[PDB]
């Protein structure tokens, strides 16, 4: 599902600046946020990148 | 954080059912639901299971 940064943080149950060094190693985030629009995260997406570093 | 099954399975993006059988499977429930109140899933516990698997 899509959620928000803040959400997908409570998610994984790591902080925000956690989820923001995913970014920088790929994780993808389905649509940047730009100019007071967040960024929008694919769930399923994010654990199936999690789920590949191990 | 907390969830019940349909907001587990809405953030895997599967069905309820996959979940019923990854529970089968091993995936932790914080509390096994048994009349009308409902399981209680651990997120992080969740991912951290599914990460396990491959």
């Amino acid at each position: 599902m899509k959620v928000n940064k803040k959400r997908l943080a409570e998610i994984f149950n790591v902080d925000p600046r956690t989820i923001e060094r995913w970014q920088s190693q790929g994780l993808p985030c389905a649509s940047k946020g730009s100019k007071g629009i967040e960024s929008v995260f694919d769930t399923a997406m994010a654990i199936q990148w999690y789920a590949q570093r191990e």
